[PDB]
């Protein structure tokens, strides 16, 4: 960096030098009138050039050395190391006229160098380098660089109850292993020059996205003052002489959002005082970047850690089997005594170099079946975050049974390593249901799961998790989908039928449900029901279509599971028995819902039919009977779980997302 | 695009084939209970295979070959052209049990081939070219494609006020060749099957950017119907049988902005009817996407169109000066009968590859001075745009004497084709004044100038253009940048002092200046104008050090202009003899404020120095006097002009802004 500073009419200017920088000297204007030629003197630890129209010559300390003085002929002044101070580091020059070897005058410069870097883990790798060239931008990828912040959205002690977020004083130390190191490093003399102070500061809007603070260690113990954020846009630092570090703590407040990328600025200044009522001038700025860490989410093929259930303490069926399934594996059970835990929060994660923790989203309250948030979640290295509609109203489409995401896929070569999110919707012109863009655009705003909108809304509960779902291939890397069919239950039952089974009874065990006497025959000879079902496919073929197409599937990456709808009075699917296709999925073990199926030589033929489609891939299938505490089955599911998962090894900031 | 048609069990479907794509066909799900193996028949227009697990057969239009049912074995349909009905396209499939050669029941597929394409110009050439495959994004550079839409905000005709793009309806012919064209072609049978229809459609966040006529060709004569747009959010097309073309056209309502990225997207859908009560099924979308092309300014140094100038009539010396000036080029001048043409309009353009106009940016009324916009310029090919503050008060930042744009220039390896947008500003920690958010938004959004702010708060009018402009070096393709120096001015003082001219005096000929008798003596020896003007060097030189920054320039490319400036009681500054730099530059031909300095030998010795400076690169100065009909000097510049320049021959969609 050249930076302007020019001798003044015979006068000596005092000026602070900033390492990393170097100055270009006018002698020229400063020269008295009839001066004709000009010599200089400078001390050892001050580099000056004699440059006339760009060409440059290195100068003696002291050389009776004299050039012609011109506009065109100017100093340029470098420094390589701080002032001791000790430290005379001053350019002196005299002029002389025409007649006679005696100076007629003189300016000169006397300066003080320091060093000034703020410094921040641009190479991401925890720890915080000396002044990375990089440290002002922000790049995508394996090569690229910049500080990473994470959103300080979980708790560190109960007693005050919101996110560590939410306020601007820090209650623990704990909370600092979740915010990003910056120091500002600085070296130089006892005392800064008359005039000029550090200041450190943030733009007005990025003051609610961040928070700064500085540990003090006074007598009494550690505290943190904090120093930038919300109605702090900047502050004085005192100024240490020799080699000093502040250190200082930052914590994200927000997550990227419509209208807000997840890019953040903070910057130091060397500010020179003028006069009174004069703005002070910045001689010297230094910038750091951070990007705020995205929500991320967890496809059904990564590794469970615990597996969360909420019932009626009475199902003892559901608690038994799902207690058993979780026993083959290594995870925990967690027990809540109903689908909130599967409707209203879905687990992700935030990561940065330094340190990452899992997240609660939280779904938008309604008015009517949820007037509260859940917050109960919220604890140490357990973070939340939710998104409210301010004008829109709240449908089962915001239920978190419709937010659901891919395993990584490679599409017309494109990778998504992190996989892609999916929400269902309705269609452009249809004038149905759909999420609410709140919450549309904070998934689109993450931006590393590149969301896609599926189908759902023909569904009267209208989720992705009713009709699709995702298996790993044990012993592989590869995974299936697996889709509901109507046409597959069709086939299967015609079989059953013509193998004289036909009076094969549904349901048998739920004593709510004997006097409708459903059997197969019952079921095939319903007219109005096969279109009904007929339809039905056809909209699950619409979404096998997106699927295909936005995930890079072809139909040797399908499996399709038998299920079977109702129209409701709004031309809406409900299922007809429990939805097999949306279950627990533990690496090769899977808790599929109990179909209560037709039996066929004591055995559902449904349960049969599934273990043989999914058994031969070493996939073991353990059904789980949630409905027969009730009694019955009406097309609703009173149970819940929800699988919080380890976090994908693929870094985010290594990926590099679509323009 | 595989897209998934199964048959239906005992049943003839009936599908519409979209060209490009093809199907998969599960006959499984279809075949009668007991059924073990099936044949297939199909006509000339229709390939199919026969695919088992992945691999693929050929089969001839009728075979007796027999394959075994299964779900892994299904069918890929394609059709390479459109049905011409005449047209029997079908695939047959006949079911056998164990036992029997005879079929026991058949499924079949009646097929009709269209073709569907929404067709844009995407290359750039000017034509639309036949369903472009990168037509459905949109990339920058030499290489890249999609195509590009102009706002359309000029007037055709006078009868209707408003700019084009503020009404829905066309009332002029002229204005279709500012629209980019959009043709929906179309090739299959004289009538679409039952329950089907084609419609066009945009998004409600998209239909306040663009308007999409129809032109009409029925008796009376050419008239454009409105088919999407402000309050039309979907259009029901006619279908024509045969090769069929429907020519649209599309016109841009809204600049890029703050939250409209410009980019635009338009669809039509091929939807199936399935019920009553029940929405459409979109079968087949096909997208477009457009640009909305970016306001964009022009550097002093690309070549001059006309001279626009506003003066009292009686300002003779000044019209008689610029029209002479005028002469030497090849230039038009205008005239109206007070510095409104310079502060309240910057001339921009906007081009496509089908054209492009120049275009008015209109700065923001205050409610005091200004209390409505200038839209007499309005007209054929001249457009219009401006934007206004919701909250903000408006300050003498928001005029457009404080909007400037450098030449081109390559910074650390960067290159800006179109050169940077210059604004001045205050500093961040200062309170000072700054340019309107709306309109700063505004300028960064068309991101191909990218914008500069300049310290410009401590000027009393606060303008960019009182210290600084850009000339080119004639016979090179090279430019300088001119500051206005107040040591430069000093230091020239001293030496006419020295040379025995102190008692020369400033402003001869200006009556109304004489009792003040401003000689050079008088100046030197005021001290604390001396101190004033040593801080505003120390301005012009911060500004000095960004230019150099931003710009990638070095001492090389710049001259010092001498300027003097008197501090306000709000210590900023207002000039004490005109500014120098605020020139009319037409290439070679420079029209400079006379500046009405100290007279030496009867010439203006600021005269004299800036023709020493300038004129051996070949500028030719003529200096133009607009203050003497006024008698005085205050500060104030009473004159406008305003040149319209060519637009850059570099096409803006050619550069590659930054992420
Ligand atoms: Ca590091
Ligand atoms: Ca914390
Ligand atoms: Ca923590
Ligand atoms: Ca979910
Ligand atoms: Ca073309
Ligand atoms: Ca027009
Ligand atoms: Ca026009
Ligand atoms: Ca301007």
């Amino acid at each position: 960096r050249e930076r302007t500073v020019r001798l003044q009419y015979g006068s000596r200017v005092e000026a602070v030098y900033v390492l990393g920088t170097y100055l270009w000297t006018d002698v020229y204007s400063a020269a008295p009138a009839g001066a004709q030629t000009f010599s200089l003197k400078h001390s050892e630890h001050v580099w000056v050039e004699v440059v006339r129209d760009g060409e440059a010559e290195e100068v003696a300390t002291n050389g009776k050395q004299r050039w012609l003085l011109s506009p065109s002929t100017t100093l340029r002044v470098t420094m390589s190391q701080a002032s001791t101070e000790a430290s005379s580091d001053k350019v002196t020059v005299n002029y002389y006229d025409e007649e006679g070897s005696i100076p007629i005058d003189q300016a000169g410069l006397f300066l003080t160098a320091i060093e000034i870097s703020l410094d921040v883990d641009a190479d991401r790798d925890g720890v915080v380098e000396k002044n990375n060239p990089k440290k002002a931008s922000w790049t995508w990828g394996p090569e690229g660089q910049g500080a990473i912040l994470l959103v300080n959205c979980d708790r560190e002690t109960p007693w005050l109850p919101k996110e560590d977020c939410r306020a601007e004083k820090v209650y623990s130390k704990e909370d600092l292993k979740d915010m990003s190191q910056m120091i500002l490093r600085t070296k130089g003399p006892d005392r800064l020059p008359a005039g000029y102070e550090i200041v450190l500061y943030i733009s007005m809007s990025d003051s609610d996205k961040v928070g700064v603070f500085y540990v003090e260690n006074p007598f009494f113990g550690q505290r943190y003052i904090h120093i930038l954020g919300r109605r702090k846009l900047y502050h004085v630092v005192k100024y240490t002489g020799g080699s000093a570090e502040l250190l200082f703590f930052v914590e994200g407040l927000c997550f990227p959002d419509e209208g807000f990328s997840g890019l953040v600025s903070i910057h130091v200044s060397l500010l020179e005082y003028m006069a009174q009522d004069i703005p002070l001038t910045p001689i010297f700025t230094d910038t750091v970047i951070f990007r705020i860490a995205p929500w991320i989410m967890t496809p059904n093929i990564l590794p469970p850690v615990s597996v969360f259930v909420c019932c009626m303490k009475d199902n003892y069926l559901f608690l038994k089997e799902v207690k058993n399934l979780v026993e083959k594996t290594n995870c925990e059970l967690k027990v809540c005594f109903d689908r909130w835990i599967q409707d209203e929060i879905e687990f992700g994660y935030i990561e940065a170099p330094h340190k990452g923790f899992p997240v609660v989203l939280d779904s938008p309250r309604d008015g009517n079946l949820k007037d509260f948030p859940v917050k109960e979640l919220l604890g140490p290295d357990f973070g939340y975050v939710t998104r409210e509609p301010l004008f829109e109203s709240v449908t089962s489409l915001d239920s978190f049974g419709n937010l659901e995401v891919s395993p990584p896929v490679t599409v017309n070569g494109k990778t998504y390593p992190l996989g892609r999110i999916l929400i269902g919707s309705s269609f452009p012109l249809s004038g149905g249901r759909r999420m609410t863009k709140v919450v549309r655009d904070f998934l689109k705003a993450q931006q590393v799961q590149a969301p896609v909108e599926l189908y759902s809304d023909w569904l009267t509960v209208g989720h992705v998790d009713e009709f699709m779902s995702f298996v790993p291939i044990p012993g592989t890397k590869k995974f299936l989908l697996l889709m509901a069919s109507t046409s597959a239950c069709y086939k299967l039952f015609r079989e059953k039928q013509k193998d004289g089974h036909g009076e094969a009874i549904m349901f048998k065990g739920l004593g709510g449900m004997s006097s409708k006497r459903i059997t197969i025959n019952k079921i095939l000879s319903n007219e109005s029901l096969v279109q009904e079902n007929l339809y039905f496919q056809r909209c699950l073929d619409w979404n096998r279509d997106i699927l295909k197409k936005e995930l890079g599937l072809t139909e040797q990456d399908i499996i399709d599971l038998p299920a079977l709808f109702k129209m409701d009075e709004d031309h809406r699917a409900r299922a007809f028995f429990p939805n097999m296709v949306n279950m627990i999925v533990l690496d090769k073990d899977l808790g599929i819902p109990k179909p209560f199926g037709p039996q066929v030589e004591e055995e559902c033929c449904l349960e049969m039919h599934v273990r043989g489609l999914l058994e031969p891939l070493g996939l073991e299938c353990t059904f789980i009977d949630d409905i027969s505490a009730y009694h019955k089955f009406l097309g609703e599911v009173h149970c819940g779980t929800n699988v919080r998962r380890k976090p994908f090894t693929f870094k985010w900031w290594h990926m590099v997302p679509s323009r």
